């Protein structure tokens, strides 16, 4: 036994030493990345300056990208013994004892331009510029003199022909999470509108809804959009939990391979495999449980039935599906604190406008003042006056989007400190292997 | 002769209909047991063949 | 830290030594009796009687 | 639209192939060295024990 002991140790601090090698190769290589680093910080500071002609840009950018290429060609081909150390976010094992499991995990980053992130430096993208002004002649919107203010010389100019369509009310609805909908004739449920007021209960995800009993022998239709679908579900008459399939209102298959359930029990109408009665339906079913009272619900949607009709409770239907559904009928969507009103038309109230990217039941509305100059309000004190340029729209910003990098120096430090992380990373796990190197020298000597 | 558990991992048979006698896994009745399922299959005319 | 290269040689020495244990195995008899044949037992007369 | 090329596609890869094939040939010879090694020692126990 001391024998194996000993040799399983000799070679575990082998191995520990192999350890020891790979973790200096890829000290060395992180190394070399962080030299090219710093040489592109040091680059983009001098850059900085806007004192600056276009081609010194240029070729500022060209040595930038040059050696982003030189950094990535670096991960690339830098291997050892056929292990590319920088090319994955894996974790390598080390043996070092003589037992299994006492092994060294050394952890390993891909490295590359596009972990370290930028993308692509673009110093060289169009940088700041001024902002053209109002031009109050480009703006031909809807005339109003109203002038609420009354002051004689401020002139209203809203910008009309915004109405939003059904899609974009449909979107702006959805984007919000806990809104209300109300709306009748839907697809599926509420096709035959016997109930008006779903309101849909939109709590989290696609919109889900209540209903009376209406989806009497809807059930085929809904559950079974296409042609041939099926879909599990669970049926118990109480305290007695059953599985079943269901395929257009017919046989209603059990769960299993090809079981095959028929219905039964006149007076208690309950499932067997092997009843002793006529064909199951889900038309008689529906009765069925109206009379016992039981339940049929299901993953999407929870239905229970008094009488010959099915009571929904907690329906969820697409809401892709229900978007296009409610796209060319009467409804009366609301969001947040806001109400909106839809007629078989988008915007039948004429209340509906849409902003730079929200819904807003306000129109843009743009006061023209007498030295020409345009307005977001009457009073001269406050307003942004607003500018024009490269975008249209009306933007009330005097500086356009650059498309070089928002924060360059910060995301270089970034980079840089992702690097030195994992330099000092594999400090301490080279240190590690020498210390147990040692100690194992010591106990394969001592034993 | 007690239970008739069913085939599955852990549902469990309980017999209904009444002059029909049949198994279900939701069934509104009593328990299920051998003896009375004998003279169900008897009155019947089934097979219970293992 | 080792590649799949190695792990081939090391598997085909280790495959070569088990086929020299079962070749031992085999081959060691003495005088009509393999040893190692067999879970048997071997009786030896060490009483007059 | 493009000539074929008398060159070789990838020296490298090839090369590699056949210095792997000759190391693992001589790992084949290893494993056989040390095999007849512990028979030659096995067989000189057996004979001075018989």
């Amino acid at each position: 036994r001391f024998t194996s002991n000993i040799k399983g140790l000799t070679q575990a601090a082998r191995n520990a030493n192999d350890g020891i090698s790979v973790a200096q190769t890829t000290e060395g290589a992180l190394s070399e990345i962080n030299n090219n680093l710093q040489r592109i910080r040091e680059l983009t500071v001098q850059a900085s300056t806007g004192t600056n002609s276009d081609s010194d840009l240029d070729s500022i950018q060209d040595e930038i990208k040059s050696r982003l290429d030189e950094i990535d060609r670096v991960s690339g081909q830098t291997q050892f013994n056929g292990v590319n150390v920088l090319a994955k976010d894996g974790s390598m094992k080390i043996q070092v004892g003589a037992n299994d499991g006492q092994t060294i995990t050394i952890d390993l980053k891909k490295i590359d331009s596009d972990t370290l992130g930028l993308n692509g430096f673009n110093v060289n993208g169009k940088g700041e510029t001024a902002n053209t002004a109002a031009t109050l002649k480009d703006m031909s919107g809807f005339t109003a003199a109203a002038a609420p203010g009354g002051t004689v010389g401020v002139t209203q100019y809203t910008d009309k022909s915004a109405v939003a369509s059904s899609v974009d009310i449909l979107n702006a609805v959805a984007g919000a999470d806990g809104n209300k909908v109300t709306t009748s004739a839907d697809v599926g449920f509420g096709t035959p509108a016997a109930a008006v007021t779903y309101t849909y209960n939109k709590d989290t995800n696609s919109y889900s809804a209540a209903s009376d009993d209406i989806s009497s022998a809807n059930l085929a239709a809904f559950l079974n959009p296409q042609a041939r679908d099926t879909t599990k579900a669970t049926v118990t008459i109480g305290g007695k939990d059953q599985d079943v399939n269901i395929d257009k209102s017919g046989n209603l298959t059990a769960a299993d391979d090809g079981a095959v359930l028929y219905m039964d029990a006149t007076g208690n109408l309950t499932k067997n495999n092997a009843g002793g009665d006529t064909q199951a339906t889900l038309a008689k079913v529906a009765t069925a449980t109206g009379a016992k009272a039981a339940t049929i619900q299901t993953d999407k949607g929870t239905f229970t039935s008094d009488g010959t009709a099915f009571d929904g409770a907690s329906m969820s239907i697409d809401a892709n599906t229900f978007a296009n559904a409610v796209k060319n009928d009467t409804y009366t969507a609301t969001v947040g604190a806001k109400t909106y009103s839809v007629t078989t038309g988008s915007a039948a109230a004429d209340t509906a406008y849409m902003s730079n990217g929200v819904l807003s039941d306000t129109p843009p509305t743009y006061y023209a003042q007498a030295d020409g100059s345009i307005t977001t309000t009457e009073d001269a004190a406050a307003g942004k006056l607003v500018y024009k340029g490269s975008d249209g729209k009306l933007t009330t910003d005097t500086t356009s989007k650059a498309e070089s990098t928002s924060d360059p120096l910060a995301a270089l430090d970034d980079a840089i400190s992702q690097i030195d992380k994992f330099r000092s990373s594999l400090g301490a796990v080279q240190n590690r292997l020498d210390s147990a190197v040692t100690n194992l020298n010591n106990t394969t000597t001592n034993l």
